[PDB]
């Protein structure tokens, strides 16, 4: 059953796009685990548990920053299951106007997720971390 | 045995940092699981695959760039155990001494560590994930 956790974590990783495009914490919900322990590193904080994701990051870094956003991935999600978690990664790119000065903004990065079957609830969200893409520059990276 | 868990976890972090200082890729082996699935993603690639992590992270992003590291926590890791898999995060500072023109660097971040229990090994990291320190300012992060 790994093709139909991945069949499940694959298009559940559609949904949390879905999720972003919205900033609509509501639909997060349903993705994530909704728990203390839930957690998302992202280049400008550390949410820790699902409260603070739902506030600060689906509300405030999504929601109140951006009037329209657009995140998509650039190629299908690389899953690697461990029993009853899962690790997927991705690389994406998203396309945002900002509330602040009207101008689309644009980035790109990689990110990884862990996915663990949350019993009679199935797969959810554990944690994300996400960062910018690489850069190969000397000195730089570290 | 979710203590013993975190006690394990936590001493293999500290097991971590010193393959790291010694950018020891016989002694990383001890700690990652040797597979092609096991990944790291940082903030100048992405290693897909023990022998890219041996190789290109241990060999040559800490090896060859480098002629003395020390990585250090700041404080202890936050360990969440899901069954057989494990997400531990944790925030580090790196000092170290380049080859190219002799000078110290020094860095800091975030890093986050999928650890899961391979069958009769025992606990393994499966994929790390890090990347710089968090950025505030208006426009940037996303």
């Amino acid at each position: 059953a790994t093709s139909t956790v991945k069949q499940e974590i694959t298009e559940g990783i559609n949904r949390y796009l879905y999720s972003i495009d919205k900033a609509d914490p509501t639909l997060g919900k349903q993705l994530f685990y909704v728990s203390p322990e839930t957690s998302f590193i992202h280049p400008r904080g550390h949410e820790r548990g699902w409260s603070q994701i739902a506030e600060n990051f689906y509300g405030t870094t999504m929601g109140k920053t951006f009037s329209k956003r657009t995140l998509k991935l650039d190629a299908p999600p690389a899953i690697h299951v461990y029993g009853n978690a899962a690790v997927a990664e991705f690389d994406w790119h998203f396309t945002a106007v900002r509330r602040d000065n009207g101008q689309t903004q644009h980035t790109t990065g990689r990110e990884s997720q862990v996915w663990a079957k949350i019993p009679n609830t199935g797969w959810r969200i554990v944690h994300v971390h996400y960062s910018g893409p690489a850069k190969t520059g000397v000195g730089e990276g570290y």
